[PDB]
RNA sequence: AGUCAUAGGUAGCAGAACGUUCUGGAACAAUUACGCUGAAAACAGUAACAGAAUUGAAGCUGCUAACAUAAGUAACACUAAAUGGAUAACAUGGCCGUAAGCCCAAGGUUUUGCAUAACAAACAGUGAAUACGGUU
């Protein structure tokens, strides 16, 4: 029985600001990557 | 949504994303999937929003496992020698004979016996009685 307003608050529906987080650069993960080969 | 401007790249720097495992938000595969294609790529075709990582492998004379190549190749030449339709009991021939014979020791520890395939190791076998060796 799906149902529910779009400005109800739950654990599923949060987000960050954007620009707060960021992803780790994991190096030595392919030539197409950031940090490739060397590191 | 129409005009312009830019777009070679190693080292390096910056930005955006794909995928794997697990968790929170009640439960996103009980009865499967299968029109064979889509996308710029990583890929997709059984959620999505966040999070935690032992998170991505042709590339370390790396490690493990499997499978090829060389290749049906090399090898099956230290010796006495075999033959009769059998690794034969029989016959013929040959070889050792200070050994390739016989009796023990050390060591081994059942390697020892039985079936013209077989269903047999699951079964047997080592006897101190000559003042045998040991034990003293
Ligand atoms: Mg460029
Ligand atoms: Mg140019
Ligand atoms: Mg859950
Ligand atoms: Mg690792
Ligand atoms: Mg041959
Ligand atoms: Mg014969
Ligand atoms: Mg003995």
């Amino acid at each position: 029985q799906a149902a529910g307003p779009d400005h109800l608050v739950g654990l599923g529906n949060l987000r960050d600001n954007p620009g707060a987080t960021r992803q780790r650069i994991r190096v030595g993960r392919g030539d197409g990557s950031r940090r490739g080969n060397y590191g």
